[PDB]
């Protein structure tokens, strides 16, 4: 029994965190084989320009107590890719892969290429993630694990004028109409993860909590005209596939946990919590919730 | 900017989660250089769980009786002892992964990071807080015990829990790394239940002061209060005593924020009034306890918003 928002066991990943420096800026890098991926940032900036007055010998990569020798420098979008002389010894299974909003990954924030904190949060539909980074945290990065494999799905950035995170997946392109520059952006107005809510709820039920449950059912069609009304995400078809697994070991169908969620957005909790919160919660998707309530291992 | 639920790194006690099987009962252990530690509920049947006698129980096992796999390897058992709730298998190979560490009890309202384990493999990892009635509400499934909380301050891994098991309301019971369990608990099926449990006090206003930190000050007020009289309105909601320590521990966030213990202590007084009327503190509708002054002041920035 219980729910927590849990992460991913981080270390696979603190083995590949390094400190990069280059001139008076400091930030994290991840060391995977012989390449160190860095943010471009860490040189209206004009980037191939500023990094063609650099020099190998101007990265300065230290693993541990231990000086990396770069031996090769190039650009990929908004990453930097430093070719260092000596092969990550600890280099996990890994992939790079972009993720979708609504998934959810760990993070691992780094200070001075030292790991301080695991967490786990989601992709925005807004494309913004709301992390905990402070100023050092660029470089940090997301990921998730399958089996024994690191997919590494997000790399810091930047943080927005709300308090919000910007970031690239591992081959620099952001998530989001970001750029790398001091310049005015703004997170655009955010929605509820719909299907990540309904997994939720799937989740309080198996724990025993189903005081929200009714009698009652919807159309597809009519959640999504009341959804639409609260800055909830559309709830497609591929979504109610995705929950079939929960409702079979529930009993309660998708579209009748849907008028539970209906009723619980037109008239409120009442006083009442759901897990332990007065708010309903779009951070666990529904693979996290068969996850967390089977015991999967890595 | 930001706060959020933040466990420590777990790749250094990763290296030390070990599965122990005894007879038909499997669960997880912490390898130390040539020490395993386990609940030592893993000698008993689910009928010894009413009555156990674990002295009795253990006198008649031999070191070949316990087994012990790291990984994909099996360690050899050389000896065995017990200490208090914990049992101790002595093994003969040292862990080459052992981090610098130390055995640590926690008090209540202390906070410390869990790797759920199953079957010696991580498979997760949360924040959570020792509840003033000694449970913790974790995450743990069959198969769960001997996973262990701690905490990583500086390059030092500080073990003060190892989970043994679950309690009839769903909260879960552990002892510290030398056996001895937190709370009125003990390791028998007997009917045992948390006391009523009740809100860290200390914890509330350090996140109170974490939000003025992240630039909110919509629940401020112009008020103050006695100690006492503070005390007198968090007893009717349920919230632990504050004490002077706790006034004192709160000192260094007061002198960054420029608002007094007190003062904070009167905006709380006002939200257990009040409640929160459709806004939300740091994202969240509930005062939030799993946050030490410590905490905050380790994941806050220096500056205030
Ligand atoms: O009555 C019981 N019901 C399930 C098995 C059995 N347990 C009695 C018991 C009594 C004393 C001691 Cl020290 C350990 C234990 C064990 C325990 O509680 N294990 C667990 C531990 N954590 C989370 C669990 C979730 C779900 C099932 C077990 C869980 C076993
Ligand atoms: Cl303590």
């Amino acid at each position: 029994s219980g729910f927590r928002k849990m992460a991913f066991p981080s270390g696979k990943v603190e083995g590949c965190m390094v400190q990069v420096t280059c001139g008076t800026t400091t930030l994290n890098g991840l060391w995977l084989d012989d390449v160190v991926y860095c943010p471009r940032h860490v040189i209206n900036p004009n980037y191939e320009d500023l990094l063609i007055r650099k020099s190998n010998h101007n990265f300065l990569v230290q693993a541990g107590n231990v000086q990396l020798r770069v031996i090769g420098h190039s650009m990929q979008n908004c990453v930097l890719k430093l070719k260092v002389d000596t092969a990550n010894p600890k280099t996990p299974k890994y992939k790079f892969v972009r993720i979708q909003p609504g998934q959810t990954f760990s993070v691992l924030a780094c200070y001075n290429g030292s790991p301080s904190g695991v967490y786990q949060c989601a992709m925005r539909p807004n494309f913004t993630i709301k992390g905990s980074f402070l100023n050092g945290s660029c470089g940090s990065v997301g990921f998730n694990i399958d089996y024994d494999c690191v997919s590494f799905c997000y790399m810091h950035h930047m943080e927005l004028p709300t308090g919000v995170h910007a970031g690239t997946d591992l081959e620099g392109n952001f998530y989001g109409p970001f750029v790398d520059r001091q310049t005015a952006q703004a997170a655009g107005t955010d929605t509820t993860i719909t299907v990540n809510v309904l997994a939720w709820l799937y989740a309080a039920v198996i724990n025993g909590d189903r005081w929200f449950l009714n009698r009652f059912t919807t159309t597809l069609n009519d959640f999504n005209l009341v959804a639409m009304k609260y800055n909830y995400e559309p709830l497609t078809q591929d979504h109610v596939d995705i929950l079939g697994p929960l409702s079979a070991q529930t009993g309660i169908a998708v579209l009748d946990m849907c008028a539970s969620l209906k009723e619980l957005l037109q008239n409120g909790m009442n006083g009442r919590t759901i897990l332990g919160s007065a708010l309903l919660e779009d951070e666990f998707t529904p693979f996290d919730v068969v996850r967390q309530c089977s015991g999967v291992t890595f």
